[PDB]
């Protein structure tokens, strides 16, 4: 019935893909600032004459409770909006929610978004 | 079996909401500052003479892992002390934990919180 | 089918849980900065004469999507890497994922990590 979508993607493409989202009525969502390493390139950094692998790079993470029935088009616009075409685009994961509820009236499901 | 409760509450309502869990003996928890956004108004900000609305705002996530029959008691208490009546009290997720473990000991299920 | 393994462990751990990690080939992974509370002694701060307690401490969650036949490995990777012997080492969730989605090229499931 409800699932989590979480999406890991680049920070740059942060806004494009919140645009995106709310043009097409998903306006709520969580975002969090995380690090992620993958099969994209750590970066290189300096420290008195040496250098030094970063591993870990920013990304963002963004969560958002939907209704089963909107998760193939949520993960359309996030796929979208958030590939470059080199690595380290990020990940879409689709995790069941066995119940959602809105704090402020005690809604539940569908009427908790 | 077990249960991952995520709820997303205003930053301002996290010292009261957590006194209230550990008072009902719920003391465990990992705590993280996300940015939220939903129904709720964003801020208006200025900039060199120009307004601008930020839609994303601070907001604070609990994350619980907990046996199925505390679940609705954790509900209660966290809808109790973090609701406020205006738009952007937050929402609270019941995920399925297929496997807890304390990495210190090995154990698991109920006896892993 | 594809599980997401989500840890919370030390600070100070992080490196030598991630070299073992990478080592056995999980490289990929998602990395962020949280507080923690449980049976573990909270810190002692001082503040213009008075002493108070800080109940939320320092933790770093790992969240990694892997094929349901690597959970147990990547389990026992964390735990050895991660224990201490003292209060505080941490938890680690298993949460199933009902669909893995790679951004840049669209590819599903075990293809998509
Ligand atoms: N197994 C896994 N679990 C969770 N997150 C992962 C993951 N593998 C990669 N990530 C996240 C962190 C990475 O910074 C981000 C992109 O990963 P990548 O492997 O570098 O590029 P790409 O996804 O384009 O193949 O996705
Ligand atoms: N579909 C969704 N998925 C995940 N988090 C959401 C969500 N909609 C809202 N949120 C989170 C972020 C928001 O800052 C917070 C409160 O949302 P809101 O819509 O502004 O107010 P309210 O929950 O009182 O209706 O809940
Ligand atoms: N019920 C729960 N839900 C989610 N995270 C928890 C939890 N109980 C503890 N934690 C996280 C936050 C803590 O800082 C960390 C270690 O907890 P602890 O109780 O202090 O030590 P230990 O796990 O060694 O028994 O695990
Ligand atoms: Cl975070
Ligand atoms: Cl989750």
């Amino acid at each position: 019935h409800m699932k989590k979508v979480e999406a890991i993607i680049r920070p740059e493409r942060l806004d494009i893909v919140k645009n995106a989202l709310s043009d097409a009525g998903y306006v709520g969502m969580t975002v969090s600032e995380v690090k992620g390493r993958g099969i994209q390139g750590g970066i290189v950094e300096r420290y008195r004459g040496r250098e030094y692998i970063v591993d870990l790079l920013p990304k963002i993470k963004i969560e958002m409770a939907v209704n089963d029935e909107d998760v193939e088009k949520v993960i359309d616009i996030i796929c979208e909006n958030a590939k470059t075409g080199e690595f380290g685009d990020g990940k879409i994961f689709v995790i069941p929610i066995e119940e959602v509820v809105r704090v402020r009236t005690g809604e539940r499901g569908n009427d908790a978004i």
